[PDB]
């Protein structure tokens, strides 16, 4: 029941870089109205790694008040520390999320065995909530082989893998060895290709502004309309080329600010403001998506 | 007119590691009988880099003898040396190949300017044959950015790009920037996803023993039967998994030996022999391929 | 006055993973007794990335209580978040440290200007304490160029650079460009070579158990006796060889526990316990070091 | 008796990019005039990968005729092909070279076992000449582990390792493991540091225009005077910085030309020409070295 298209939720801040609750509530609602299947919260996109544990739990609490019952909720409780991750797993459960997820612990190198214990511990603290193993080499620096992936996803309590890797040979080997595994395509720019290789859904940050297109790509491939799938993917890719140039999170928040969802589109330091020169393309995009 | 599905041709040898002329003609014939659209000869797969210019020009000659007019023919002409590359390019036209191709020169680091001159010089010597730039970062060590690729494929005389890269975001970006460029998918393992991304054909080493499967995928995608395409790609990938374990070239030659095509399944040193323990799966692979 | 050999301090925990203050004090005193020039506290070795801010500030406080005025004290105040880093810099000034330091913010990619602004802000908060830029590509994933290093190293308030990089061409290039820069060699396994290249001194994990050997390498090069300098480096590398196999932090802690300096040799999860098979060698190492 | 400083020999060419025999001999004798212990010929620096086998053999001969006797002579005989490597090996014996050498075969990926059989075959064809294994990750793309290096250098017939790696911890581990092994430092910019870590000699391209400085470093460390070893390496690096900016092989030949050793400082295609804006620096350098 976790298969699907889930937006990786952004965290709106106020001018003082404090949580902007009203914009967070707006953002959750905006996503629901968009037809999203669920939300992945407290992930990279939520700026979790520049947030405190209490701040991350406050967010989980607010979106559950806002979305529990309406759409699927996955809480990324991942920290480098197993104990901090367990604390967040207990809050996700306490607030009613449908699953937890954790990036592979980073900075310090850990063995495959250390990664398994880390996941086992979080799973135990999740008290029943399935675990979403999260592989994202580019940001974490943890290069996971297919064999290591097999070990992690076969752990008791692991019901899914968020694959943020562009290796689509591995995407299909994973699907072939694990037929029942929920597999989330992680890179928005290769979504269509990801689904064809074996992913059965996706989690992405750009879904916050055009989640309807990814759902569109999914319907297309289902209705055997490769052509429409391709057109949707390239329109997504033109937006991603832009976001990548502007700063992905700040870029997304800016489009959202112009759509009246977010009050102040600031990311937390050390992230800087969006380059003034980008605002016109961003303003235009906002206009274009609203219509 | 050169867009399509082209097998990267293997160079058969005898026990003394010398070109086995008779097996070569048999292999070329076998490829044609599978309904392949053309042959990419003298590339990585034809063991070009452990062959002299004269043995390379000799294979060009024989294959052209065997298939000029029957199917399209692309001659890979690259060498680290610009002058040796030019020399093979003249043989290509001289033997009537439809196009010429050249891997980005490797080992020594070269600038973008130096790489362009390398292709211009070769283009000059190909005397009218369109050039197929060849990007294969994993083996050449040359990682081309989107812009370096832009600069190279827009070189006068360049009519295509062989993209042996698993980055399908780059694949669609290239397509979106060069809508008229011929785009061959380099990694067989991701063929279906590659076409979906924007590639309009493919060149691959495994097409030698199951090229029809890739044709079946082209057709299935055109016909909107995504299901069969995936099925086909899965079946191709089960085979590729095996070949990567056994060693790809020697594994393909061994299979072609069980199909009668090749007499002696040897690659040239430093390539070592296939593992005796592998031969049952390879023999059985051949058997079922006789489907 | 910041030039010298400083031990990268470990953080002793109890069986319940909480700070072991009595062992922390012993370790500080142990290092002072070894004739160490100072301590670098709250860095990677202190397991700072699996500690909360409050915990990190508590360690800063206890170490100053034990060592202020006795040896130099540098506070690694860095976090990905600029704000958290500022909070730690203020605690460092509050407790009387001689300097502050911060690793290049990681996980999320940041531009050079974003990095400069992070350091400036932290420098502001340190209220007078100079800054030691910390470059450690292997763990952070940020491989600075000599150019970026120059920009960071020239920021107002930056008094030194901790170079945990094995590229000794860059070390001498940095020394050539900044003849007045305190340059700490960060990879213990190449200390002698690093010093020869231009390193001014060093900061390291292994200094906790054999800091006198590093002091010996300094003196030997100062006396042109490259013969004993290599002897010393060789002994250090046989130990580093073992530590890398056992897990560095836990191996150091195990040796320190066997030397009755710390009560419990555990690291926080996800680091796992030392493999029982390694204990015989760690016990013997501890024995010989004590002599 | 192979230990020592050996210049990696450039191969002068004429305007037609053909071998400039008179300039070759002039360079050979010029290295002798400097006081080199031997010359490493037919390697990266000799532009061997952009030369035919016969051209390579021809160079081996001219150099031998000019030097079999006055200095030590090592013949880089490596090709991707083992057979081509064996051919050059036989020629190495024929002109009476002191030792043979071969880069790990590149481009295609090969197993340790294949690399092993490749070296055995060449050793064999070297007819008793000792083999120098050549590890140069950055150009070959072959990253050797300590364990792989161990297997290779303990192959019967192997007498040395040319280590073109900036990993000085690996350098020291190699020395500790094979104290009888001749270990050549491959990167000129870290010569001082490299010998300190355990290399007993060195092979470099910049030795051609300043072999004496390297010889001076070796003596300076023997006489236990790190002071002038550093100052010497600093000078070598100020120069190396320039050769990197200008293009190394072309930058060295150009200096040699202003020193009246080589007729035309041209490298073969795809190497481009030296930027006209650099000539003042290169002349001024050619001027200062002359003393």
């Amino acid at each position: 029941n976790l298969r699907g298209v889930m937006a990786a939720l952004l965290t709106p801040f106020d001018q003082q870089q404090a949580l902007d609750k009203a914009s967070l509530r707006r953002l959750v609602q905006f996503n629901i109205q968009q037809g999203i299947d669920g939300l992945y919260v407290g992930g990279s996109t939520g700026e979790a790694f520049v947030q405190s544990l209490s701040e991350r739990a406050q967010v989980l609490e607010i979106v559950a008040e806002e979305a529990k019952g309406k759409i699927k909720l996955i809480a990324h409780v991942g920290c480098v520390s197993t104990a901090e991750s367990q604390q967040l797993a207990a809050s996700a459960k306490r607030h009613g999320f449908d699953a937890v997820s954790a990036v592979t612990p980073f900075y310090y190198p850990f063995s495959l065995e250390e990664h398994c214990d880390h996941y086992r511990a979080i799973i135990d603290s999740a008290d029943g909530l399935p675990m979403v193993v999260y592989n994202i080499p580019a940001l974490s620096g943890v290069k996971l082989t297919l064999g290591q992936i097999y070990t992690l996803v076969t752990l008791p309590g692991v019901g899914a893998l968020k694959q943020t890797s562009g290796d689509l040979y591995q995407m299909e080997q994973i699907r072939r060895e694990h037929p029942d595994l929920v597999l989330y395509n992680g890179y928005d720019e290769i979504f269509a290709s990801g689904l064809l290789a074996g992913a059965d859904g996706g989690i992405g940050s750009t879904y916050n502004i055009m989640g309807w297109r990814y759902q569109g790509i999914v319907k297309a491939l289902k209705e055997g309309d490769i052509q429409t799938a391709q057109k949707l993917q390239t329109e997504c890719n033109k937006v991603i080329d832009l976001l990548i140039k502007t700063g992905i999170f700040r870029g997304l928040k800016t489009v959202l600010h112009y759509m009246d969802v977010i009050s102040v589109p600031l990311c937390r330091k050390p992230f800087g403001p969006v380059d003034e020169k980008c605002l016109p393309e961003l303003k235009a995009l906002a206009q274009q998506l609203m219509q």
